[PDB]
């Protein structure tokens, strides 16, 4: 079982109490989802490819809806801390546990990434990917920012807490924020 995390009762993965989710990476130059970039234009902001930054799948980018514009959960932070985990063939084990934050900017739509996006409810109505996650995090890669990680789709245990300044900061600039 390469999986840390057990599925509960209604089959969400947890770990010791604490809710897991699957990670990706990505690389795709979009300003994307919540407009951290000039107006008008399909170029982000350089820290929008720099930083750790994430785009979750759809039902949590909008709390439940489906607006891939603006979506509700826009501009928060995430703290993944792997467990060890991974699912086979698909990542691996990282070298270490350190915790890292990251900052939503973009969405993982359904349609898709069904495999790991394509969840049907937010987080706590029990809907998973087909892997067992009641979340998933895809995390931009554009600099290598999550290869010098050397996270390979790591598992982790996920949570909600206040941003770094410095992203609070960056994301003002987006067109979502006060949206
Ligand atoms: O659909 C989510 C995300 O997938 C990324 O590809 C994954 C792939 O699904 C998985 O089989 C392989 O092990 O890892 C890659 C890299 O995480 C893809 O790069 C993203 O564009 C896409 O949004
Ligand atoms: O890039 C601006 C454009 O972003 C759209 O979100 C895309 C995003 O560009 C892409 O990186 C990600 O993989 O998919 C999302 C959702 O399709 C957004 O929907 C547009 O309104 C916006 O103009």
């Amino acid at each position: 079982r390469a999986q840390l995390c057990q599925p509960d009762a209604h089959g969400v993965r947890r770990f010791n109490g604490r809710p897991c989710a699957s990670t990706t990476r990505y690389v795709d130059g979009h300003k994307g989802a919540c407009g951290c970039g000039q107006k008008g234009s399909d170029t982000p902001f350089p820290w929008n490819l720099q930083k750790h930054v994430t785009a979750p799948s759809e039902r949590y980018f909008d709390d439940g809806g489906s607006n891939l514009w603006c979506g509700k959960n826009c501009g928060k932070c995430v703290r993944l801390t792997p467990t060890g985990g991974f699912v086979p063939g698909k990542g691996g084990a990282p070298p270490n546990h350190n915790p890292v934050v990251f900052m939503v900017t973009n969405a993982c739509p359904i349609n898709g990434n069904e495999e790991w996006c394509g969840i049907s409810g937010k987080p706590g109505t029990n809907h998973v990917n087909s892997h067992g996650y009641e979340v998933h995090f895809d995390l931009q890669d554009q600099v290598g920012q999550v290869e010098a990680l050397h996270w390979d789709n790591p598992e982790v245990t996920w949570e909600e807490v206040p941003c770094p300044g410095d992203l609070q900061a960056n994301y003002q600039q987006c067109e979502c924020h006060n949206s």
